[PDB]
């Protein structure tokens, strides 16, 4: 499952329809990132770009026109062929091909972008410009514009109104199309089979880099060459670190180990953490954390519809592990005034939820307090963890013990579709792979 | 093999030794990198900060203090401790752990550096910086300078020379000390591991970045987490540009494929190629061009030794290479006389060797044209390559093959040691390797 | 005459009225400005700024909020008192005293612009910012949004559109009320003064210089401290360039003078000029030269008014221009061929008129070519002149002779009102003015 | 009086001496100055460009290149001819004039610097320039260094050290020459003739603004078209504010006036204060503060010699001040223990002397406390004063006046030459200069 051509057409077109009449759109590409010295990270689009284009290229700009209400057009400024830059660093769209493979009106040399910018903006009313986004950016159009301020005498004129896009676009981007789910549908089953294969290959003294090396090759076979983040594989007292990704240590029979990771596929994050034991055998602790976060995980995945809330989801998971530590001993006094006293927060101390896209933390307006009411077409992470300190004034064989499980999910019309349920996450089923895979 | 503590230390007392009396030495470390929105790349140090510290963290600067010709000591600037930040993001060194972890005499906090940095460079005759390596280290830096400077009523005064320390520290990590030539062995090793690797897994209808993936899991299991540049798959056509790294086709039956790639393993960069028939077989034209740039590749390991230069073994390869290319007529004429108008540069159009170390294109004054002695101590590449364009004006069985074969060799006081002929590259040695593993 | 608290009270809810509701407006002062060293030029207000508040301190930041359509109040942040920094450099208004000095509803220190500021623009729709005018005003609005976009945890939104206001402004700017046509009035006979005083000064052998000096002193003694511009003495040669301001040279005897001045009083600008003999007495082809821009000047009088415009009178001018030249040999041909050709235009090449105001070259749109149809209530020069170089092709008499001739006028209902005809201009009545002069 | 080229020539001769063999001297101009909109102020050459040139353009670099020991060049770059830029703004050297008119080797365009400078830099070992001066300065010199950073493939090398030649210069313009005392000589004199002039032409009624009005006119006629900083008429409670540039009040019937004026001639500063009552006649409680600022300055004249110090006379002047005000009961107590608790300071709280030259506040190292030891050709003002707040806590007769007498001197192998005793300042001599201006 891909985005096509037509589709990030349509979006360029959704985008001109909320836009006012003698305006144009300014969409620039992502600078490329040294590593070190003359070396660069691998290439990374902005993901604002990227949506209306698919082009995954740097020294690029898309400027969408929108004359008046019936007449629009689209420009790409973009590098030019050159023999000697591509014998080098390899093949360049160019200006001849990029109007019928993207599917744009014209396309210019990003050289020239300095010499012609200014003539586009010239008499419009309203740029479309995110401001402070990247400071190339800022400079080209602080340039165009003030180019336009000081040309009356060659009766050039600024357009006075400077909006921000991103508040329009990333409304588009948080309700996904079918085939964005498709896409996202298949990130979530790319990433649980690695997720699945960290668990299958698991042993005490295998390095936790060693699980971040099986993960990210099963993404690799499978088309996503690129995590969608850092993989964070915590065993121990590392899984009470909650980006935890150093992964440098000796894996130690008796622990467990907390993995978060997810590819990035077609642009798309996938995101799931799994948690279990090093040794293939939850202890009688272990699995008594483990069975609070899991409800926790069980009982939002049932709620989790159009029509609730991140922050109303919450409250029940709240008093779900408020209600558990109690049991075992962790929390002491009435659960009522515990939750009222938010006594949860010294071990689960992140939100429930968050969005999931082109961005692992995806762009989109959450409301106060994650209160907004969900719709069909969201797509959201459920993420719910227990983190005990190793210092921790607690019952001395929980302490050191960190768990998340992280399911990605759509609301639908009718519920929402888990998206990482392949993997599996009850402690039954978990140590029955292991079982499997360790005679093996 | 790694680089200790002490060797850290060795390395900034001999920086010590090199600055005038009354003199500071501020070395910074790279900023974070962001990916995309909220992520970020996984941090890699600046090489000349990690050279002098061992320390991978962002937000650090070292100081080395010269007083006078006898007294000498160390501060460092750190990021502080910080409960919340090290349960999100990860564990920090801190003030208090720094000086015997790290073997400085002074750390104190980078949220500090505004109100202490020019108070240790007050009343010094000279600053060390790398003016323009980093922004926001300019930035700290001219407005210490500025304090002092403007000072004068609080009896303050800036040191009015400032001296890069880049050509000196460049100079210092060309020679290499037996520690890391150890490093850089095991570097060597594994990237060999991880190219024999990829010649036993190949088979025609695998894509180029399924070799990508492989590659980083051997680099990943001998704890080498990251390569040291990005790496290249190029098959068919793609061979002929030279850092291909889309590594996005469908590798053929009957084409080539070239990989170039390297791990980094405790900082420290391997750099091999190797080209190979994706079918186990090379085709008669396929072995003619690769046996040409094979005779290159073996004259120069024999020839590398101290007291010759790259450009003097450079002019035994061009002979070599217009030799052999007359003798198959991609070329025409006179040897002599095509050696004179270099008439192998539009099929060999790049440098034979590059230093090698901590970055992949590592520091060093190589001289006009390359033409620096060679010492031992010093670590290079040697990667001659052909490659004939799709369209190239040669018999047709030429067009469209990419062969480059490379070596990381060290300089010796007997000659030199290649540090990666563990994978092969004799052809007969590359079919039998993967006749062997296509039987499997 | 001068502009009062409630003008400047009636101008900010003038644009108050002109914003959207839900908005705020950012007019910030003119930075300080170094002349050298640790000294600085005497401190002139943004015109902007000192439109909105006749306070004449750096800063200062006015800030009017239109919180909807029947609410709005404004904000000053500005110098807080300061013991210390007032005895040394003069006394600062403050916040107390603020709101009843300036009528403004709240004062707030500069001190805490940023820690106050985007807590006035949050949850807000449009900022109104002349962005590109200060580099200290970009940094404090950038920071300001930057916090609020980065917010939404804290419960923060900032406004999307951002518009400049300069273009409003200046509208508002170019349509004067009575009380700044008082105001301009009283700059035009000071200035008108300052001339006359020049021209019974003037000797042979006195500096160029001497009379800047004169004429400031006149400017000063009405209360007029500082020009509104480099005043320009330009005898012989120099009268050829446009705004030359050396004043270096020694007048000589025969030669004419060309004077350009005009002063600042209470914020607006005087500007005149007047050419006239150096020794009292016009030569035959000085007279002949400056019949033409005399008549120029003359018909421009008589005819603006309402409903015409500067490029219609500048036709006039034009023909009146090329007529005089062919009737003295410099042009040679055809009337109306001529002016089809612009062959005035090595004579008269810059335009025949500005608007004046705060600024001598004031705001306001001026329609291609200067086409804008004249309204009551603008304020403009009228300024032909006719340059014949050192060098020029013409009849030798000519040849080194600069003369400018002009005045300010409003246009009102029923035509033009001169401002500055109270210092001489017919070339009989400058004669008379300068022999009464000389006989003293 | 003025500094010829030739002693231009020898001063940049003298910087060279003090080089190091294989570097370039950097020395830019001051950039253009906005006052308001298209606007400028008058120019001014920046301090240090002026000392090496006495040339007064903007866009023009001087480059000192000292190849060797025996073997130096200078390169100017500058403005090129143009007429259009030319005809409107005025004339400029161009490249064909400069190296007679100011004697330097070379000139180049300034829109060459860029292509250029780096040229001129190329495998040099030393850069000096003032880091941190002009932006734009900046801006050219790290491009250079970086092109040349970045080119060792083209055979460039940057110099790797950079010195700050402020240190250098700045010490050479502590010690003037004695074409630089005539100079100074003559900025006093008029300076001088302005203060008298201010002091006949004070009435009762007048306008602080008047008298600088008169002081600038003087400044003017003796050819000093500007003053050296922004002049102080400070006339009643304003003679209390130090550095009072408002001028805005009527001068009051039975208050002083504060006058603390400077001209600027040949880029070097005069710097007189006189103190005076704007009726002619000093009170008794005037009187009494003000022979204490007298017998303050006419000790430090007696004592001002080589192997004093500015701290050292100091000391002598405070005894002066605090014996003084115990003796009108405005300190009570013992002498020498008001003086060790240096009560004094709320009376006069500001230094005794600073250097003078083509700043008023001129360049050089004080010491401690200004305690370097005077030698031949430094030039210094001295400038004691008695500042009684309106609301302090004094002998109410004493409240509201401020009082501050300042003559500028250069020290001889003899002791000192007072450049500005024309203008009178014993109290019968003030009063009788006055007495007699008054029955005119
Ligand atoms: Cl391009
Ligand atoms: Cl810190
Ligand atoms: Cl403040
Ligand atoms: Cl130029
Ligand atoms: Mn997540
Ligand atoms: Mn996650
Ligand atoms: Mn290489
Ligand atoms: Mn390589
Ligand atoms: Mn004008
Ligand atoms: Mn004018
Ligand atoms: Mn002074
Ligand atoms: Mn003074």
């Amino acid at each position: 499952s891909e985005i096509s051509r037509q589709e990030f057409q349509r979006r360029r077109q959704a985008l001109v329809e909320q836009m006012q009449p003698g305006s144009a759109a300014l969409i620039f590409a992502a600078p490329e990132v040294t590593r070190s010295a003359d070396s660069e990270y691998p290439y990374r689009q902005n993901s604002d770009f990227w949506y209306f284009t698919g082009f995954n290229e740097p020294e690029a700009v898309l400027v969408l026109i929108k004359s008046d209400d019936t007449h629009n057009h689209s420009v790409l400024f973009n590098r030019v062929r050159d023999l000697t830059a591509e014998i080098w660093f390899g093949r360049r769209l160019g200006q001849d091909a990029a109007p019928e493979k993207l599917g744009v009106d014209r396309a210019l040399a990003f050289s020239e972008i300095n010499q012609q910018l200014y003539q586009l903006l010239n008499g419009l009313d309203v740029v479309y410009h995110a401001q402070g986004e990247y400071a190339y950016a800022d400079v080209i159009v602080n340039s165009a514009l003030e180019k336009l301020r000081k040309g009356s005498r060659q009766n050039l004129t600024a357009p006075a109104t400077m909006i921000d896009w991103r508040p329009v676009v990333h409304e588009m981007r948080l309700f996904k199309s079918p085939e964005e789910i498709a896409v996202l549908r298949r990130a979530g089953e790319i990433t649980a089979m690695a997720h699945t294969r960290a668990m299958e290959k698991c042993r005490p003294g295998m390095f936790e880099y060693h699980l971040e090396g099986e993960i990210h090759h099963e993404f690799n076979r499978h088309g996503a060459r690129y995590p969608s983040y850092n993989t964070i594989v915590g065993s121990g007292e590392n899984g009470c670190i909650l980006a935890y990704t150093e992964n440098e240590c000796e894996m130690r029979d008796g622990d467990l180990v907390l993995i978060d990771a997810g590819c990035e596929y077609k642009g798309y994050a996938g995101d799931i953490t799994r948690t279990f034991p090093v040794n293939g055998k939850f202890t009688q602790a272990q699995r008594e954390i483990y069975d609070i976060v899991l409800e926790s995980l069980e009982t939002s995945l049932r709620l989790y519809r159009p029509g609730t809330s991140i922050l109303e989801v919450t409250g029940e998971v709240v008093r779900i592990m408020v209600s558990g530590l109690v049991k075992l001993g962790i929390l002491k006094g009435d659960v009522d005034e515990l939750i009222a006293q938010n006594a949860h927060r010294p071990f689960f101390m992140h939100g429930l939820s968050h969005w999931l896209g082109l961005d692992v933390h995806d762009v989109g307006v959450y409301g106060q307090d994650r209160s907004r009411i969900l719709e069909p077409g969201m797509v959201l992470t459920v993420e719910p963890g227990l983190y005990i300190a190793p210092d921790a004034e607690v019952p001395e064989q929980y302490r050191g013990i960190g768990i998340r499980i992280e399911d990605d999910i759509v609301i639908t019309e009718t519920g929402n579709e888990n998206l990482t349920a392949s993997v599996v996450k009850k402690p039954e089923e978990i140590e029955a792979l292991m079982v499997a895979a360790r005679k093996q």
